[PDB]
């Protein structure tokens, strides 16, 4: 299901994290203080690598790394569009980092014809909105960023849903409903996560 | 407030929980159904929940508001918060113009950017952004609580690095870099999400 999914890539980000520091064996301890989680659980997921995935009397962090990104599958790339050419849409049309694992923006669309034509990033220019049906088909788009107000994220989802997307990064503050699966991001959330380790910290 | 690491545990199960019943329609819930879903013995809950009386009843069940805002309470989290954030680009823009914020009590008191051609500009409607160099003052004279790291990965350490001397008690980055600092930092990468995604997607295609 989704916490068994963002569990894997939970444990993929913080042994990235850990062999940037030097770490190469760690215990089920440290990463249940890293990742907010119970330390039997760890040991249950982390099973599923056997002794391959062990190293000293902790688990290897390399041996982790690198066969959960294997199962993840990290080598792919994938092609993204995004809707709407805001403040949002130009900040992951900037964004370095995604290029860089992976996620190639090809496109980006709006509906505003002040802002369509010109260049949200280096090498990409906002198209209109009306094309973008025909250019996910055309191309081949896997996902697509939903960077519109709340009012329109639902249609813009609906119209990638029948343009054969195959899934949709959400950011607009509504509860999207399709068939292909949906990751929202919700900074309140991560704040309200922030909240929680403040109060216990500073009490 | 001493509340041991055991109860305080459940109380946060107990507060994502009934967060997601409100967003269902939820507004009764029993002590069986909390079971079901935060895998906690029915009689466990039942002992926690009877702390709140009859204010955390409601019919035959638990009315899921008032615990909801009684357990935020407890817990120190319903209160607003005060926000800064540093860098007032795209991300800095769209994070002072979001609405859920405002609804879920997270406040920005003030935007700041080092870019002279920016300071003076409205950014969102109802503030004005700010020279960086009086940051230490705004968040120490507001006793600001939260800092928002929007600027690039260069500048990024540096910054909660003075958020920190300022007396700020927490950090939401979106800069692609390692935070190295003592308060709590809480990073925001998409990139994350992108591979949740994707890994669903291969998997319905297997
Ligand atoms: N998930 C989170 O943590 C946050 C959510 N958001 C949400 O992201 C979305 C955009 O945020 P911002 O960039 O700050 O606002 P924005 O106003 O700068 O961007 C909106 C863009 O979408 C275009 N647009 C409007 N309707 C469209 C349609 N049917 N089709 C194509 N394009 C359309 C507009 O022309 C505009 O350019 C909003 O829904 C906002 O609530 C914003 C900040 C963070
Ligand atoms: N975590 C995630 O998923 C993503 C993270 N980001 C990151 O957010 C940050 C900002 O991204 P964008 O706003 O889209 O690009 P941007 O270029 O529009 O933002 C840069 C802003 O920060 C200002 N600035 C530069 N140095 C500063 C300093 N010492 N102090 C205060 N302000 C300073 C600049 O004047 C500029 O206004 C970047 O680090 C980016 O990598 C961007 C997209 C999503």
């Amino acid at each position: 299901p989704k916490p068994v999914s963002k569990r894997l890539v939970s444990y993929y980000m913080c042994l990235e994290r850990l062999l940037d520091e030097g770490v190469e064996v760690v215990s089920s301890e440290e990463l249940a203080r890293r990742l907010d989680l119970k330390a039997s659980q760890i040991r249950k997921d982390l099973s599923y690598f056997g002794e391959f995935g062990k190293r000293g009397v902790g688990y290897n962090v390399e041996h982790l790394y690198d066969a959960i990104g294997e199962i993840l599958g990290v080598k792919k790339e994938w092609k993204l569009v995004v809707v709407g050419a805001g403040n949002i849409g130009r900040a992951v049309a900037n964004y370095t980092v995604m290029k860089e694992k992976g996620f190639r923006i090809i496109g980006i669309f709006d509906s505003d014809p002040s802002k369509i034509g010109k260049e949200a990033a280096p090498g990409l220019t906002v198209s209109d909105v009306s094309e973008l049906e025909k250019f996910v088909e055309e191309h081949g788009v896997e996902i697509g960023v939903i960077a519109v107000p709340a009012e329109h994220a639902q249609e813009i989802a609906e119209r990638l849903e029948k343009a054969g997307i195959k899934g949709i990064l959400n950011f607009a503050p509504v509860k999207i409903k399709v068939s292909v699966p949906v990751e929202n991001i919700d900074i309140t959330a991560s704040l309200r996560v922030l909240t929680f380790e403040i109060v216990r910290r500073n009490s």
